[PDB]
Parts: C-alpha cells; structure tokens; sequence
C-alpha cells in the first residue's frame, strides 16, 4: 500500500498540488477552517496525549498543539510526506511525526487522550477499517475520545460508471456513514455520534474551488496546465456528487466509557 501511494496519489507534486488547494500544511478537507470546526467542542491541555492517523503534511499535529499544548504524535505511511512535515516544525518536543503502518504499529493500552483522523482511514479494506478501530479502542485511556472524519459513499448499488472509475482508481473502500458507525458500535465504543456532514463538505468545496480559480496564474506557475485541469474537474465532481448525496463526508466522535 506504501508504495502505491508514494507513487500515484501522494507523489512529492501530487502532495503540493493537495497543499495548494487545501491550504498550507494540509492535504484533508477544508485545511484550517474545517480543523478548527472539528475541534470546537474538544477539551484537551498540555498534559494530553494526541495520535493522528494520516498526519500528512501535519498542519493537524500543529494546530492541536497550538490551541492546547497537547502531546502530538502523527503516522502516516507515506515516508515521503512525512519529511516534509517533519521539515515545517522546528524545535518542539511535543509534535513528532513518524512514517509507519498504523496496522502493525504498537502503542500501550490506555495511553491517549485524543485519537484523531481526517480523510485517511477510506484507504483501508473494511476487514482493516475494523481491525483499526479494535486498535484504536484498545489504545485509547479509559476517558479518551475518538474523532474522524472520513470520505463515505451512498449504498454501492447506487453508484454511477463514474464514481465507480473514481473510487477503483484511488483504491478507496467507500461505505455508508451508517456501516462506519456501526464498526465502532461493534468495537464497543460507547456515545457513538455520527453527522452526514456532506452540506458542509460542499462549501468546503466550493470555497477551495473559488480560490483554484481566483490562483489561477499562480497554480499554472507553480504546476502546469495538466494538473489545473485535472485538479479543477475533481473539484467539480466531488461538488456535484456531494450535492446529490452520492459521495458524502462522515464524521465521527466516541468514546472508550
């Protein structure tokens, strides 16, 4: 899986191109704004463990650290992306990033406070999904919290030739917001709140579709022609299949008790 997505989807330029749109140190969903949303209602302090699975660029890792002075620890698989995050934090002890498989990295049980993902668990197979979160329940403190958002889907019988091209293409495992919710009821999270956040998600949309074309020139400098229509039009069908239910935005908050 590493090296299929250090090759295709998050190649060095793939990464920057992601960076442009999303905003500085993000490749997820809404960059800044959508972080500082996702994390309103969340309560945390110096003395916090975090873990965020698909840290990326580490824009997350340095958010959460800023507001709160929580302990930061990312993973992500993709070696390349990771140092580059670990080139945009200098001199904290609290935020380190570490290139690994979060299916066979092991923490202590009971050690975080804060289990944190954004857009990255739709990589995984639904047998890794569950496995992931067996995980996650066994490494959270009795107190914590686990927090996701993820890219879901409408029921696959309902899939068009072209959402279909697009999940088979990025190997994404898509399923309802309802399945997802279910996998951490079986793993025995407790209070499992799920949104159908797909409204939202397309004024994130929108807004990171209106700054592409307003940065125009900008994009065509930094990149080429090639990539602005590429990343233009998969703008618009993630606009248009997010109106329409089709491609949706999951998000997720439970607890250990």
């Amino acid at each position: 899986d590493k090296t299929f997505l250090e090759n295709n989807q998050y190649t060095d330029e793939g990464v920057k191109v992601y960076e442009f749109i999303f905003g500085e140190n993000y490749i997820s969903s809404g960059g800044l704004e959508a972080t500082k949303k996702i994390l309103s209602d969340i309560e945390l302090n110096e003395n916090s463990k975090v873990l965020d699975i698909g840290s990326g660029l580490g824009g997350g890792c340095m958010y959460i650290n800023e507001k709160y002075g929580a302990h930061t620890h990312g993973i992500d698989i993709c070696s390349n992306i990771v140092n580059m995050a670990n080139e945009r934090v200098s001199g904290n002890n609290k935020i380190i990033f570490e290139a690994n498989d979060i299916l066979t990295k092991e923490f202590p049980e009971n050690n975080f406070d804060l289990i944190y993902s954004r857009d990255a668990i739709l990589h995984l197979s639904l047998e890794n999904k569950n496995k992931l979160f067996q995980k996650c329940y066994k490494w959270l403190k009795p107190t914590g919290t686990l927090l996701i958002t993820d890219y879901c889907a409408t029921e696959k019988e309902n899939w068009d030739d072209e959402f279909k091209e697009y999940v088979k293409q990025r190997k994404y495992t898509l399923i309802t917001v309802e399945e997802y919710a279910d996998i951490l009821t079986a793993c025995n999270f407790k209070n499992v709140v799920s949104k159908d956040l797909s409204d939202y998600w397309n004024q994130l949309l929108e807004v990171e579709h209106k700054y592409l074309h307003e940065n125009k020139e900008e994009f065509l400098k930094l990149f080429s022609e090639k990539k602005f229509i590429s990343l233009d039009d998969g703008w618009s069908r993630k606009i248009k299949d997010s109106k329409r239910k089709m491609q949706r935005w999951g998000y997720f908050k439970a607890t250990k008790n």
